[PDB]
C-alpha cells in the first residue's frame, strides 16, 4: 500500500486527496491519515481515511478548543500521530506527506522504523527550503527542535529509533516535492533539486445541487466569491455582494470557513456550502478569491477571470501570478470597499480578459498525481501499478 498524510486546512488535504484517489484509480492501496474535518471529502471518493487528531476548523472544534497548531497542544499532537499512524501504515511501501511539521516528523520517524520511502511536498514556491536562507533554515530548524524535539525523540525511542535533531530539514526533506502548476507558479531555472511534478487534482465528478443548477439555469451567469478556508474579510459579504450587484451581475457566495452569509433576501444571490469547482467555474462570469494555492489553480484550470483578494501567507503571491498571466486582478490589499471591489471586477468582466483566461486554462495540467505516481513506482522498486503506468 501507500500512506498518504497531512495536517492542514483545506489547501493542504484536497491535493492529497487527490494523489490517494488517482494511486487508487492505477491499482495502488492507497490510505490516508487526516484531521477529522475530511471524513466526508474522503469518504465520497472512495478514499479509506484514518482521522487523527483535533480538527482544524474552529467551527468544527468545541468552544475553547485549540487548534492543532497551537504550540500549547504540541505534545498532545505528536503522540496522537505516534499513537494512531501504526495501524494505518502497516503494509505500506511508502508515504507521502505535507502539512503541520510536527505531525510529518511523527510520520517520517514511523517511515524511518519501517524501512520505507518518505516524501514531503510543498505546494508554493516561496514555502521550499532551497528558497529560504541558510539563516531562516538554521532558525526553523531550531525552533522546531526546542518546541517539540523532546516530544518526538521520546516517541522514536519508544520504538526503538536513536534521537534525530534538525526537525525542519528531517520533515521537509533536503528536497520536497513541489505539487504545484509550473505555469501558475514556476520555478528557478537554477534548481535542478526540486522536483515539480504539477498541481495534485482530483477531477471533480460530484454534481451540482438542485439549487445550484437551478439557480444558473434561472439567469446571467453569476460572479462567484469565497475565502476557502481562511478568514475574510470586515464586511466581506455586504462588500462582495453589492459590488457584484454594481457589476449588473448575481453573485454566489460560498460561506467557506469564515461562515458567510446573504445580506438580504434577494433572489440574485445564492450562498452555498462545499461545492464542484471545477464545474462551477466554468460557469460563472468571474471568480472572487482569497488567491489560495488550490482555488487559484482550480479557477485558472476553468478559464474563469479572478479578483484576487489576497488575506496573508502566500496569497499575495497568487494575486501577483494572477495579474501577471493576465488573466485577473490582484486587488490592491485585503479588505475591498464596494468601490475597489466594483472597479476589480469591471476590469475583470471585459471581453479581453475573458479571451486571456480561457487561453491559459489550457496550458493548466491536470495529470500532476501521474508524475507522482510514477516517482513512487520508481521509489518503491528501488506489478498492478507498473502495470497501469505502462497503460497510460
Ligand atoms: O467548495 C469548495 C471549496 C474548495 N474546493 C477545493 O478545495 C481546494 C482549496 O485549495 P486552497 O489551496 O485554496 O485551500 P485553502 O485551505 O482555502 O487555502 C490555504 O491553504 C493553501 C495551501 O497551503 C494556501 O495556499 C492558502 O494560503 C490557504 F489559506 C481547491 O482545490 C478547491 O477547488 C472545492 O472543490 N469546493
Amino acid at each position: 500500500g501507500v500512506l498518504i498524510t497531512g495536517c492542514g486546512s483545506r489547501g493542504d488535504t484536497e491535493p492529497l486527496v487527490a494523489l490517494a484517489a488517482r494511486l487508487r484509480e492505477l491499482g495502488a492501496d492507497a490510505r490516508m491519515c487526516l484531521p477529522p474535518d475530511y471524513v466526508e471529502r474522503c469518504a465520497e471518493v472512495g478514499v479509506p481515511m484514518v482521522p487523527v487528531g483535533r480538527a482544524v476548523r474552529a467551527g468544527a472544534r468545541e468552544p475553547g478548543e485549540l487548534p492543532p497548531g497551537a504550540a500549547e497542544v504540541v505534545t498532545e499532537v505528536v503522540a496522537e500521530w505516534f499513537d494512531k499512524v501504526p495501524a494505518a501504515i502497516e503494509g505500506c511501501d511508502a508515504v507521502v506527506t505535507t502539512g503541520l511539521l510536527p505531525a510529518a516528523v511523527a510520520v517520517r520517524s514511523m517511515a524511518e522504523k519501517l524501512g520505507i520511502p518518505y516524501r514531503y511536498t510543498v505546494l508554493s514556491p516561496d514555502h521550499l527550503p532551497s528558497e529560504q536562507s541558510q539563516a531562516e533554515r538554521d532558525m526553523y530548524n531550531q525552533g522546531a527542535d526546542r518546541l517539540f524535539g523532546d516530544a518526538v525523540n521520546s516517541h522514536r525511542a519508544s520504538i526503538g529509533l536513536p534521537p534525530v535533531e534538525h526537525l525542519y530539514d528531517y520533515g521537509y526533506t533536503d528536497q520536497p516535492w513541489l505539487a504545484a502548476d509550473p505555469v501558475l507558479s514556476p520555478l528557478r531555472p537554477t534548481d535542478l533539486g526540486t522536483v515539480q511534478t504539477g498541481a495534485w487534482i482530483l477531477p471533480d465528478q460530484r454534481p451540482l445541487s438542485a439549487e445550484l443548477e437551478g439557480f444558473l439555469r434561472a439567469g446571467s451567469p453569476p460572479v462567484y466569491v469565497g475565502f476557502g478556508s481562511g478568514p475574510a474579510p470586515a464586511e466581506a459579504a455586504r462588500v462582495a455582494i453589492e459590488a457584484v450587484r454594481a457589476q449588473g451581475r448575481r453573485v454566489v457566495l460560498s460561506s467557506g470557513w469564515a461562515g458567510l452569509g446573504r445580506i438580504d433576501e434577494g433572489d440574485d444571490c445564492l450562498v452555498v456550502g462545499e461545492v464542484n469547482h471545477q464545474v462551477l467555474f466554468g460557469r460563472v462570469a468571474a471568480v472572487v478569491h482569497h488567491g489560495g494555492a488550490g482555488t487559484t489553480t482550480a479557477v485558472t484550470r476553468a478559464g474563469a477571470p479572478q479578483v484576487v483578494v489576497p488575506q496573508k501567507a502566500d496569497q499575495p503571491y497568487y494575486a501577483g501570478r494572477v495579474a501577471d498571466l493576465g488573466v485577473g486582478v490582484a486587488h490592491d490589499g485585503p479588505t475591498p470597499t464596494v468601490e475597489s471591489l466594483s472597479a476589480a471586477l469591471a476590469t475583470a468582466l471585459t471581453p479581453g480578459i475573458r479571451a486571456r483566461a480561457a487561453a491559459v486554462a489550457g496550458t493548466i495540467r491536470t495529470d500532476g498525481t501521474t508524475v507522482a505516481a510514477k516517482l513512487l513506482l520508481e521509489a518503491i522498486s528501488r506489478a498492478k501499478l507498473a502495470a497501469a503506468l505502462e497503460h497510460h
